[PDB]
């Protein structure tokens, strides 16, 4: 595999996007990777809708603002047989009634790929697929104060993640690190980025829940 990988280089990325004070994390990491997805596979990067997650995933197992699983994400999309543009369904940050218009839809996926518990198998899959969801502890204020440099939180789980995130890449410094995309807005860390530990023992358990969906 490449020394360093960017997605960002390619047009796979959105922008950083806000999921407030809702726990829709899950749902984020979900559309992200679809957006990288869906690029690979028609050329266009189209923001996908949240919103339409959170709204209609409940049977696949997802909980709204209250949690839930980027799988559960992927499942949904395919049992739905499409997603909303987050044009068309627009990100409120709370749990409502769905509103999933078929005529609105501008992604679809056949399933997902969980990749094996290794950093090692993580690299190989940022480095041929794309963004890859990423599960990691970020619940530490370490992780809340982040601002910049490679994050190292020596109180961090790999067993226990609490924040569904998106792998964009990796790369080392003059070390080494997962370039992360957030979805605590663009003011947070690097530009809504942050640069997490890799190969120090899946820090934070970043490959522990890795997956994304085939398209
Ligand atoms: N221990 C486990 N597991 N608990 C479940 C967690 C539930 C849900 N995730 C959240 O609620 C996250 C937790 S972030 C860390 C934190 C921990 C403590 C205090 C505070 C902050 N909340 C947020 O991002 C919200 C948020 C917080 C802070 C600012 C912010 C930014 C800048 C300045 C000031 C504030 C802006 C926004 C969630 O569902 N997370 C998923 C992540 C995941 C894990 C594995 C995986 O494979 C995929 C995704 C999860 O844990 N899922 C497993 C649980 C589940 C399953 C089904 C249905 C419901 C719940």
């Amino acid at each position: 595999a490449p020394r360093s990988v960017d997605w960002r280089e390619k047009g796979y990325v959105t922008p950083v996007k806000n999921q407030g004070q809702c726990g829709s994390c899950w749902a984020f990491s979900a559309t992200g990777a679809l957006e990288g997805q869906m690029f690979r596979k028609t050329g266009r990067l189209i923001s996908l809708s949240e919103q339409n997650l959170v709204d209609c995933s409940g049977p696949q197992g997802n909980e709204g603002c209250n949690g839930g699983l980027m799988d559960y994400a992927f499942q949904y999309v395919q049992d739905n047989g499409g997603l909303d543009s987050e044009e068309s369904y627009p990100y409120e940050a709370t749990e409502e009634s769905c509103k999933y218009n078929p005529k609105y839809s501008v992604a679809n996926d056949t399933g997902f790929v969980d990749i094996p518990k290794q950093e090692k198998a993580l690299m190989k899959a940022v480095a041929t697929v794309g963004p890859i969801s990423v599960a990691i502890d970020a619940g530490h204020e370490s992780f809340l104060f982040y601002k910049e440099g490679i994050y190292f939180e020596p109180d961090c789980s790999s067993e226990d993640m609490d924040h569904g995130v998106l792998v964009v890449g990796y790369g080392f410094e003059s070390n080494k690190y997962w370039l992360v995309k957030n979805s605590w807005g663009e003011e947070w860390g690097m530009g809504g980025y942050v640069k997490m530990a890799k190969d120090r023992r899946n820090h934070c358990g970043i490959a522990s829940a890795a997956s994304y969906p085939t398209v």
